[PDB]
């Protein structure tokens, strides 16, 4: 029904997965055979549950989803999103420590969608309050993604747009 976003950016750490990557685990990562993910010393690193179907309904409906993350542990957190088959639905990845500013200007640039056009969500209130400013719609979030989350923010950005 309403107006879609022309680009869904997500932040990685307690968004996607529940921790900070450059903290509470030791990449590198690698798939076991009991079908999970685990780092160096052997930990068992989860997404949030519905983060799959979270992605997957983003591409059944056509929205260009990028990342936008603060980490410095860039090689793991790329590991990660290519062990959880998470990659093939990034158009873009802006990985790296900095003002979140930076990483939108460069998604803005690339992707040609305006901020006004863009679903932005992170737990990190630094972070919300940074981006808003750019006429972004920022969804602050806890307990990282899930469908409601992520159903919620689109109907937050629809409002917006009106």
């Amino acid at each position: 029904m309403t107006r879609l976003p022309k680009l869904a950016v997500f932040d990685l750490d307690y968004t996607l997965w529940p921790f900070w990557v450059d903290t509470h685990v030791d990449p590198p990562f690698h798939k076991s055979s009991d079908g999970t993910v685990r780092d160096r010393r052997g930990q068992n690193i989860q997404l949030y549950p519905e983060v799959p179907e979270v992605l997957g309904r983003l591409q059944s409906l056509g929205v260009p989803v990028a990342a936008a993350s603060r980490t410095s542990e860039i090689q793991g957190a790329n590991q990660l999103l290519e062990l959880f088959d998470l990659g093939k639905y990034f158009i873009q990845r802006e990985i790296y420590p900095g003002s979140k500013v930076t990483h939108f200007e460069r998604l803005h640039h690339k992707t040609g969608v305006p901020f006004s056009q863009m679903v932005f969500f992170d737990d990190e209130n630094r972070n919300i309050i940074d981006v808003g400013r750019l006429g972004v719609t920022c969804i602050h979030i806890r307990d990282g993604m899930s469908l409601q989350t992520l159903t919620q923010g689109l109907e937050t950005f629809a409002k917006a747009q009106a």
